[PDB]
Formats: C-alpha cells, sequence, structure tokens
C-alpha cells in the first residue's frame, strides 16, 4: 500500500526489455550486477536492513560500510526474502561486499551459495504473475521456448515517463498509476533510484533514444548529477542545477524526506548504492 | 547392413541450414512425413511387412494392412516406440498408421499414440551420434539449449547422394561413416529420403545453388521417380526423356535382385511413397 | 548522386549508443545484415544486377542469381572486397552470397570468402568521414581505443527518416550534407535502411520515446513495407489503413518513373529485403 | 629452486584487480613508481646486487646509497633482465636514484631509454603464461579487444591471506602454497616486502574494505609501523608492538636472518627501497 507493485529490480529489466521478440533484448555483465544494487535499496527502501550505526563508518566510502538486519521477515519477493535469509544468519558485511557476494563477483570459497541463481527468470516469472507479461510458445525447427511478450504496455510507459519526467521535463510532475500510487513512500527517492540504477546498469539511454540529441545529452548529464548528489550522504540538497532540468528536485525530494523522519540510516544505505552504481565501468 | 542415421534423422537434417540455424519453420507437413519414414524405416528393418493376403489387392497401396513380422528392439526410440504400438494390436494400414502416429485420425477407444516429443527427441539421436553439438545460449528471460551443426559431412553426403540421383545422367552413390557401401538397400534407402522429403517440402533445399534447368529437371525427376516407386510392382520398365538418373531401373533391378526375397516388405515401401505424393 | 555513409554505416549507427559506444550490443544478426547491406549498396551503384535469365521467374528472388556489370572499385574498402570476390567467380545468388560474406557456409574451396574486420574498418569509415572522433580509455592491465560521436547530427538525420516512413502520417524526407536531396533512390536507400535495421532487431531503438501505441503501429508498418519489398516487381498498388506514410506508394513511384532503367537492379534490391524478412532462422 | 613463482610485481599488480573480472584500481603513477622499487628489491632478494660496501654511505640515507651488480646472469623474469641489463653497463648509482631512472622521473641525457616501458603489458603476459590469468577476446561493438580474467584463483587468495595474517591476526602463521612454498628464502621478508610495496602503491587498503572497521585501522597502523621498522639498517627488531596485531614478527624475523647469513649488503638494499616507499606524495 506504500510499498509498490514492482520491485527496482523488475522496473531495471523492463527498462531493458524490446516490444517485438523480447527474448532477443541485450544481457550483459552490468545489468546483472545493477539488479543486486537494486535488491540492498529495496531491502533499504523496507526497513528491513540499515548501516551499522557505528561513528567509526565515517572515515570509510559509503559503499564499504557495513549494514545489518532490522527486520527478517520475509517480504514476499523471493530474491529479497533469499538475500535476506543469507544476512540474517552472518556477521555484518559492507554493501559492496553484499553487491559482491549476491553476484559472485567474489573468489572466496567459503560463502559459494551466496551467489543468487536464476534472476532472469524468476524476475520474469514476477514480470508475468504480477501480469505484466504474457506467456506463448514460439517454435522454432528443433524447439520451442516460452516467450514473456508485453501483456500490459502501459506499466513500463509510466516507468518511462517517471524517467523523462526527470530528465527532461524542466519540473518534475509525477504521474501515478495502479503500479506506483500517489501513496507510494518515498516515491522520488524511488524514482531516482530506477534512474541510477538504469544507469549503472546500462540501459538508461534507451528510454530517451526518439528525443532530439541536446535532450538525450541534457537528460544523461541530469543523471550524472542526480548520481553525484545522491552518492553521498547526508544528500546535497543544496546543490542547484545549472542544466535547467527537474530545477524542482531539491525542492520535492527535501520534502520527501521532512514528512518521512528518522530513516536516515536507510537512505545512508541508499547512497551508498548508488556509489557502488557510480563505478560500474570498472567490470 | 544398417546406415547410421535413421531415415527421419537424414529429413530433418534436410530442414537445418549448413551451420546454425533452419531454412523452413517447423510446419506439420514434415512432422507427417517422418511418421511415414519410420514405418518405411521399420520396414527395410524387417520389422513388419505388408500382411500377406491377397484380399489386399482390391485396395490401393496405402490402405493395405501391416503386420508386425518381428518386435524385438531396433534401439531407435521413436522406431522401437511404433513398434510397441503396433505388436499390441489388428493389422492397420499404412495409411492409417502414419494418421495415428501423426494424430491426424481421430480414435476414441485407440488410447492416444500420436508420437510426443519427435523432434526434440531426433535432436538428441543427432547429438549422440556427434552430427549435432549442444551449444548454450544465453537469452534476456533465460537460457536455451541450442544445436548447431558439429559435422558438415554429413549433410553434404545426404545432398551428393540426392544429387547423384537428380542432378548427374549416371547415378554413382559415394559411401562414408554414416552410409557405408555394406549397406542394405543403398538405393532404396535414397529414393525414401528423395520422396520422404519431398512431401515433408525439404527437398528443394538442396538446390538453391543449382543452375535453373538443373533446379526445374531435379524437381520434375523427383516426381517421375516418385510415382514410379508409389505402385507394387515397382515399374522398373519405364525410363525417361529428362537426362537424369538414367540407369536407375537397371540399378535397382540389381539392387533388388541381388536382396531377394523381401517384396512383402517394398511393397510397405511403396505404400509409403503412396502417402507421400498423396500429401 | 552517391551518399556519404554507406548502408552498412548507418545500420551500424541505428545500433550505436550515445555514450561508452564501445558497449553497444553486438550479435549474429546486426552482423549478417551488413552483408545484405553490401549487396543492396553494390546494386545501387550499378556494380551487380539480377543475372537477366527468364529462368529465374520461377523461382524465390532470394535464390536467383546475380553478375557482375562493372567491377571498377568503388572508394568503399567493404564494397570493393567483395566486388572483387564476385568479379573472379561464376554467377551466385543473393542468399548464396550474403551466406559466404558472412561466413554462414561450410563450403570447402570459400573459406577465404568471408569478410573479416567488418566492424573495425566500419568505425575507421565512420572517423575519415567525421562521426566519429577517437579517444583513449585507460582500464588498469590496458588501454583501448574508444570512438565517441564527433557529429551527433548524423544519426539524427537518419532517425528523422525512418520516423517520417514510420510515423509521419505524410512522409517528407529531409536532406543534409550527408543524405542531399541531391541522391539517387533517395526513398529506396530509405526502406532499405528501415528494412535492413529491421532485419538486425536495431529498429525499435529509435522508437522508445514514443507513446507505445505509435511505437507499435510503426513496427507494423515497418513490416508492411517489408513484404511490399520482398516480391518484384514492387506492390506500389496496395495502400496502408494504419494511415501512417500513406503516401509512401505514390513517392516510390514517382521515384522510380525518374530514373528509369534499373529495373534489374532493383529486383537485387527486393531479394535482398526478402532476407532481411527471414533473419530469424 | 628457492626463489618463488610471482615477483613481488606481479603481486603487486594482483593486488590491483577484483577477484574474477574487473578492476579496483585506475592505473596511476604510484603503483608505476613502486613496481620499479619491486625490481629492486627482487634483485637484491635474488643475489643480484648489494650495496656498495663503503665507509661514505653510512653519512647519507639508505636511498642516497649506491649499489653494484654483484652477478648479472638472466633471472628469465624479462623486467629484471632488463633493468639488470641497464645496471651491468654502468657506474654505481644511489638505489633511489635508479628506482627514479627505471620509472622515468629523472632525465639523465647520457641514459634516455632507461625508462622502462610497456610495462603493464610485459607484466600480464608474465601473469598468463605463468598460469594465474588466462585470456578472453571480448566483441565489443567496434573492435575485438583482449582481456585477461583470473584463471587461477587460489593464487590471490594466498596473497590476501599472507597480507592478513600479518596485518590483522594477533600471531603470524604464513600459509604456504604451490606459489609461495615453504622453503622459499626469506619467507616473512618478501611478505613484508609486499605489504610496503602495496602500500607504497596504494592497493594495500584493497585486501582490507572486507574486515571490520578496528581491523581496518589496525591493518594500516601495523603496516606503517613494519614500513618504519624495516626502512632502517640493521633493522629495529627489538622495538614492540602495542596494537597487539602480528605480535611475533621479531622472532620470527629474526629467526629468518639467523637462517641466511651473509646477505646484509642485500638486505641493507631492501630497507633503501623501504624508505623510498614511505617518501610518496
Amino acid at each position: 500500500i506504500n510499498i509498490p507493485t514492482l520491485t527496482l529490480m523488475e522496473e531495471v529489466l523492463l527498462m531493458g526489455l524490446r516490444d517485438r521478440e523480447g527474448y532477443l533484448s541485450f544481457w550483459n555483465d552490468s545489468i546483472s550486477y545493477a539488479l543486486r544494487g537494486c535488491i540492498i535499496i529495496e531491502l533499504a527502501l523496507r526497513g528491513k536492513i540499515r548501516i551499522l550505526d557505528d561513528s567509526a563508518r565515517k572515515r570509510f566510502d559509503l559503499s564499504e560500510r557495513l549494514i545489518e538486519v532490522i527486520d527478517s521477515s520475509k517480504t514476499g519477493e523471493v530474491l529479497l526474502d533469499e538475500t535476506l535469509q543469507l544476512m540474517k544468519n552472518d556477521e555484518p558485511l559492507s554493501i559492496s561486499n553484499w553487491i559482491d557476494l549476491l553476484s559472485g563477483e567474489t573468489w572466496n570459497l567459503l560463502k559459494i551459495n551466496y551467489q543468487l541463481k536464476q534472476v532472469r527468470e524468476r524476475l520474469a516469472k514476477g514480470l508475468v504473475d504480477k501480469g505484466v507479461l504474457r506467456t506463448e510458445m514460439k517454435n522454432f525447427f528443433l524447439f520451442d521456448m516460452a516467450t514473456h511478450p508485453i501483456a500490459d504496455a502501459s506499466c513500463k510507459e509510466a516507468i518511462k515517463r517517471r524517467v523523462l519526467s526527470v530528465l527532461v521535463s524542466r519540473n518534475m510532475e509525477l504521474s501515478y498509476n495502479e503500479y506506483f500510487p500517489e501513496t507510494t513512500s518515498f516515491k522520488i527517492i524511488r524514482t531516482l533510484a530506477l534512474i541510477c540504477g538504469s544507469y549503472g546498469a546500462n540501459v538508461l539511454e534507451n528510454v530517451l533514444t526518439t528525443l532530439e540529441y541536446e535532450k538525450r545529452d541534457k537528460a544523461i548529464s541530469r543523471a550524472e548529477e542526480i548520481m553525484a548528489q545522491f552518492s553521498q550522504y547526508p544528500f546535497d540538497l543544496e546543490k542547484e542545477t545549472e542544466l535547467g532540468v527537474s530545477v524542482n528536485l531539491n525542492k520535492e525530494v527535501k520534502e520527501e524526506i521532512e514528512n518521512n523522519p528518522g530513516h536516515d540510516l536507510q537512505l545512508e544505505v541508499i547512497a551508498g548504492v548508488f556509489e557502488v552504481f557510480s563505478r560500474m565501468d570498472m567490470l
């Protein structure tokens, strides 16, 4: 009711999905990794984790700070739940340390089973069961493959429109649908999450390509600004943009945080993940 | 005595490009024709024969009943699966068998023995025999087993055999590991390929590079041989105005003479040829 | 009047991201599609033509043989290399060539026919033409040359063409230094961009921002064109019920009425377009 | 026989990568400078150089002392061999001097192709030849590129373990492997050399990021101590650590030198480089 229908993991997949012949969409070591960022961002907004409140942490990069489990009760998201399981039964590890373990970018034989298998297909069963995707068989010469064509095109359309509202509107005014109601906690935070996630996942640009290039360039930049601003805690909400895009982002984000108080330890985790998204070139 | 690939496998190959991917989308023309192949194959392996009544003659070839001669395993899954059903049943006609195994007739009591998972099972066959290999392609929302081809010469052999029968004026089939010199009914088997792969509509797939006059002559040579060999006894008297295959008669007469007392089998293979032309 | 980029260049550009282009999606589809482009290009340049034997008409366009009518160097390494191959071989079919040039065939005496270094040479092209600069990015154990984009207006103009055919009620193409109102078969070349692009699965790339209905309409209009022009002579009399580029027919007809004499060349084009159609396989 | 598979400079470079693919570091002047130090520490350790046995030296900082080539026979290690070759055919220079020369920080008109170049690339080839990573072609959208993901992942774990064994655990029990056998001479010095090389190079923190905060800090301090300690000669194996980490160091190092006798002219050089490591800004 305050948690929206789709997980950020799902939204990013959609940002990657083609309209026609979607199994032929581009899958790569980037999207895969960024979905793990997402898993942790998500768990943060859901109040399951927070950074460990040790003032020592302030001497270390945001992405290297340890986090702890506030709350280990099932979310109903299989992907989230399973990582929550791993987290419950272990010492506090750092954000990138978790993102790495869950992606198996890490190489200690000790924590082999920490890596999440079947993300794409479980993410797609989710998209199917939620009605965003259909399921139909295409018969190739030697086999049939299950195909998951878009069932509801209006779903991704709103995702896209939220991005556009933040990266091309001069004034961010966000549209709410059944999937993403006005009564959604941290709605802008979550939109900024989706953008940065998509950016790291290397699918942000997909959503802008029809625009004239000045507008596409500006958008990319805007995202990069947002990524700077929100990849440090407390968020700099004072650096007004020189770009003339979402000129109201600071006022609204401020208000959003104001109305949603005493959550900094969770908002910090997010700047952490946002930091990780910045350093994704290094894969 | 027995070749490595079953005709069913040979026809499947005929549907694929030389490397990865395919030519025909898997339609149910090919699917039916493959069943025909099983029945010929069974007849060639001396497992089945045309029911040795003379009352059979009041009826077209494909309306004639077959009787299990020999129910011992073949080693080929699809083949054995059909032998299974056949041993446990009335003598049924060629036509009917083909229909039942394709599931293009309807029978209430006959517990439904359309052959499921054919194409996918033939695939496995072809992997296990080293024709096809298995490649893991990562797609956006799942992973996928794929089978691009492993041994290209296998297809060359088949192509060359086919073109030996329908472009060159003198047939001299060539032999290899898969299809050795010592194979029983060598020529009847490549005719069966040609005829099967014709109703399957995959025959043209090998003609695609030939000079245009050769393409027409091959296509019409095919249907020529395709009616010679769908009546019984086989007409090995009538020769051809086309400049192809001109020794096929001599050579089939000689192939049969050397392999005596199988008439009750060839007749089945003929009746299957009949279903091919009728499709 | 031959425009500045090859159709292969334009296809590559359709698949090229704005930032970190070197991480754009590469794959067998775009790769094979580049070859069909080569053939189209050659027919558009008077270098090849359909082998003028009526026996052909009993068969599919894509399987009709083509012949070298003018083997003089073209000035494009890729086009030219394939002209050398063609010049000194017997007549071979449209799909047979694309197969040979794409590596797609297991033929003994012709493994050497495969054009290697195609991407590299193509970026060389887009550099020497000023669409792409060239700049070193430093990783840890090495440095790689990247070619970020120098002139964004190039892909833009291409994009605006596709959009003019695929979303405007009335197509009205626009010209630039690269693609002048001067140029031969302006519309065919466009339809070629589109159909080639679609075969490469890089068509929908440019339509992403559009409202989902306009987008969906755009793809199926693209499919109309695909069938319309993958038979010869072109079906220029069947009109469209999507109410988009409703004048395409009138305009192609005019484009063909002016510039007569290349019947045997246009056919090659329709042949390649047929290959484009069968690309799922 | 008693010299290990990897050079410290391979090991320092290895500290620079992420476990499977990717990097933790953008290449830079620090890692570069340190690797030259490494070349020396190594050349000393191999009985290829001593300090020049002169009294005047004691009036001079360890790094401004001259070094003498006691032998110049090929090491098999290509960077060592080239710098050995420069050293052979030259007058004794300060250790600090060579590092500068070798990394091209100073300029000498008599000696202007003295800087080791194509370091990275040669270093990786080594690492590939030795089995410690492999080589995958990646097919980006405009070119091919040869990359080098880790092959043997345990090699780099062995190392993290050693470093960690002296900078984090209370007692120190070095854990030996196929790459770094128990029979390798100056087992513990080299471990220390790595720790110091790493530090100068700014890749030491990379092995530490996963730990608890106290552990991270204590590790860094302990490495700084170790550095202070072994940048003077003879080593103060008397100074005791109040950090409660790696408390058996002295005893073991003592025991270690007490097992390699008559190598003081070498070991001194080592201190001379440790001194250079801790003067990088």
